[PDB]
């Protein structure tokens, strides 16, 4: 994916008309360019199989390999290599970089991509082989589970809604509270960006269903979970 990004473009431009002058004849610039570039543009390139993970990452993922990339080309035009040992370093430079790129792309796919173990989560990727930038979506059974809660008389009952990917999800709109009725129907008690509702001073009237919806822009309900609340007599 680093071919993607402006700052990768434009060090590799500087390199070329720049840099190379230093540590090569002209004569051979532009076919050394030409492996640059050959190999720049191989990053995340999937050939079926099981290395698919290479295929996209998020924004992230993508500006840490980018800076590790950078770090390692400078490394290389900082140095004192000429000639054909300057060539063979480039050219394990870069196959090095692309390890790299792919120990990220594993570790972006293995924790950070589709977290969610219930839900819809919307990600932000960007597609290595033409640049793209899409939202991936995540979609598992909208149903969360039902949380049992007991709250004393007089006592504040808090409902929370937050799931720990809700913070990292893309297009969340609001969190919206329903009380569920005893005959099934429901009425909408708050809607808003906080992640959970307070009932103050709580009595037995609050007793019951509950049922939180945590929508998004244009990608349908992305949480619900319920809530079955016992108020218990005073301690
Ligand atoms: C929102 C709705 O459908 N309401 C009706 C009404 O009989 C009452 O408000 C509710 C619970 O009291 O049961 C049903
Ligand atoms: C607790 C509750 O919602 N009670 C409702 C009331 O608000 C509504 O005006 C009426 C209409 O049928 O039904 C009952
Ligand atoms: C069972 C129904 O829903 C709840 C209450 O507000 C009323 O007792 C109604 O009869
Ligand atoms: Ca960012
Ligand atoms: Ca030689
Ligand atoms: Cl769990």
């Amino acid at each position: 994916c680093i071919k993607c990004d402006q700052f990768v473009t434009d060090a590799l431009k500087t390199f070329e008309n720049t840099y190379l002058n230093d540590h090569l004849p002209h004569d051979i610039h532009k076919n050394v360019m030409r492996m640059v570039n050959h190999e720049v543009s191989s990053f995340g390139v999937v050939t079926s199989a099981e290395d698919s993970y290479l295929g996209a990452v998020d924004e992230n993922t993508l500006e840490q390999a980018t800076w590790s990339f950078l770090k390692d080309l400078k490394r290389i035009t900082d140095s004192d290599l000429k000639g054909e040992l300057f060539i063979k370093e480039l050219l394990w430079m870069l196959r090095h970089q692309k390890d790299i790129f792919n120990n990220l792309a594993r570790q972006f796919q293995k924790e950070v991509l589709c977290p969610n173990k219930c839900g819809v989560m919307s990600q932000t990727l960007i597609w290595c082989l033409k640049c793209e930038k899409q939202l991936h979506i995540c979609r598992k059974s909208l149903d969360c589970g039902e949380r049992h809660i007991e709250v004393h008389r007089s006592e504040d009952l808090v409902l929370d809604c937050l799931l720990s990917w809700h913070r990292a999800s893309k297009g969340l709109t609001d969190y919206s509270f329903y009380r569920v009725w005893e005959n099934s129907s429901e009425t909408l008690i708050a809607k808003g960006k906080e992640p959970y509702l307070t009932k103050s001073m709580v009595g037995p009237e609050d007793a019951g269903n509950y049922r939180c919806v945590l929508d998004t822009i244009n990608q349908g309900h992305a949480t619900v979970i319920r809530y079955d609340v016992t108020v218990l007599p005073p301690k």
